[PDB]
């Protein structure tokens, strides 16, 4: 090992900016591809995340023709109207509103998945909790997010859709599972504050009422 | 919204380095106390994380007192007991050699949780992956994660237990999930690659085997 410590003023406050600043992006992405370089970099900032066991249980699938975007969006549809009609009321009227992903738009989509037999037969520290793999990997993903943001990138994460419709369009294998669909492109604007609290989804819950001290519920 | 872009390039390579020398640290911590600010300022960082439907489902219980790792390292000691056991010969001995937390060394301990239920009785974008919600946790996680390094802060994530036992000794309800335990501390002393790579466990994999063009298995 070596010698460490904090970073400068200087360097904290560029780690807090991209952390405070990184948005979901849905409706802003610029049509510019991502240039090869780029990509590296921010496939790099991901595999450098930590992983249990060190496992590094993650694989990246790279979609960027209009083909599979467009299969990709039609299964959102189909399961976003699902998810739809599962409110009720003005919430749902709301819900029908809010734009929940940018895959035709965003010229670049990422696939970030979870090898759940990487690591032979056992992997230490998943002995126990046999879902550290997939956390791992959702690591992967907030590091790509980071790097993202500083890249002035903006990135999204679609949730919304089943999982097996997306596997059988990009052929991925059964012991390997979908962590997240990431869509990414260029922005020159972003959001100053969550996008759902600005229209009224849900607000910042107030942190202080968030942490315990000792024990659960103790402030 | 307002305009947003790229990061400078000193702003950029402060992220970045963050992201590149981030570790695990399990037996550097120091004794020294972190300040209330120091602790406010990592959490605000988790806090700052992204969140299916806006959920913000954590929780983040701070433990400082001897009695309580205490506990909790028992809680461990077992749960690494019966891990190493499911190793063999060779590789068992290995797993025995490796320090895997810091709990009684690590001034402070947060055990970052995930309630089930919050957000009412559906959520946005955790419809179809219920799961969404556990994954949000890690990306708090993980922001805390990056902080502490700029922060001079090392993070440490335990795995190890029977998340019943833990559940117990800090009082959690059943409809809230544990996603980490992590030890933190200053130090000043980093591995300059993953501390299970630099003593065999398990190398970095290359990241060019797990990048794919469009489809599962295609390059
Ligand atoms: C696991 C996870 C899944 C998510 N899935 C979606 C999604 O399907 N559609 C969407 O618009 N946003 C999705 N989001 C983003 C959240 O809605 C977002 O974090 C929040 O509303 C805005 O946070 P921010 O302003 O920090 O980006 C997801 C976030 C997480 C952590
Ligand atoms: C979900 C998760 C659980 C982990 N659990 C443990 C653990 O129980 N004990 C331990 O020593 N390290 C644990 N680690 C750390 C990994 O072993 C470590 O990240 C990897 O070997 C190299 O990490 P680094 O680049 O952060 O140093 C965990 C990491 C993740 C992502």
């Amino acid at each position: 090992l070596t010698a460490a410590g904090a970073f400068s003023s200087d360097e904290r406050a560029a780690v807090y900016r991209a952390i405070e600043t990184r948005r979901d992006v849905r409706d802003e992405f610029l049509p510019e591809p991502l240039s090869e370089e780029l990509i590296a970099r921010l496939l790099g900032a991901a595999h450098q995340a930590p992983s249990v066991g060190f496992m590094q249980p993650w694989n990246f699938v790279l979609v960027r023709q209009d083909e599979t975007r467009e299969k990709v969006w039609q299964a959102f549809q189909r399961a976003n109207d699902e998810a739809a009609e599962m409110f009720s009321g003005e919430r749902q009227a709301k819900y029908r509103s809010l734009k929940l992903e940018g895959i035709r738009k965003a010229p670049l989509s990422i696939c970030v998945t979870c090898d759940r037999t990487r690591g032979g037969a056992v992997v230490l520290g998943r002995t126990h909790n046999p879902q550290m793999d997939l956390y791992s990997t959702v690591c992967a993903v907030q590091n790509l997010w980071l790097a993202a943001r500083a890249e002035g990138v903006g990135v999204g994460w679609v949730s919304i859709f089943h999982e097996s419709e997306i596997k059988a369009i990009l052929g991925i294998p059964d012991h390997v599972e979908i962590v997240a669909w990431l869509c990414l492109g260029f922005v020159d604007r972003l959001y100053q504050e969550p996008e759902l609290a600005a229209k009224g989804w849900r607000q910042r819950l107030p942190l202080e009422d968030l942490v315990f001290e000792e024990g659960w519920g103790v402030r």
